[PDB]
């Protein structure tokens, strides 16, 4: 019984997703959506590997060491450190503001916002500078 969630605002409709921080400094990001009263904005990593649906894109042999990842087995439950990453929903939008986002975290994100009306998902871009 409230408004139907969406990653929009007050009429460009465009969530400015993009978290970048020069490598261990204090970074803050500030994205509006929709929702009433507030929403559910979990942002989610992605580093456009290989999964889902079948896909046929371009033969590339990119030789490189394939080793940004690692075997966390089961689900990381403790995201949020007591002093490395920072992420929480404001009363009516999703900010992401974390004070070591090093080559880690670089890559890309799919943020998903959910409520009792609806839901949406949206692409972040990040980038750690030097």
């Amino acid at each position: 019984r409230q408004e139907p969630p969406k990653i929009h605002l007050d009429c460009p409709g465009r969530i400015p997703d993009t978290i970048v921080v020069v490598a261990g400094n204090k970074l803050r990001l500030d994205v509006p959506i929709s929702g009433d009263p507030a929403p559910t904005v979990i942002w989610q990593k992605a580093i456009t590997q290989g999964n889902k649906a079948p896909a046929r894109p371009a033969p590339d042999a990119p030789e490189d060491t394939g080793d940004s990842d690692e075997w966390v087995f089961d689900k990381k439950l403790l995201c949020e450190t007591e002093g490395r990453v920072r992420v929480e929903t404001t009363k009516d939008r999703s900010i992401f503001t974390v004070e070591g986002a090093e080559k880690e975290d670089e890559g890309v994100y799919t943020v998903t916002v959910k409520n009792p009306v609806g839901e949406d998902q949206v692409n972040l871009t990040v980038k750690v500078i030097d």
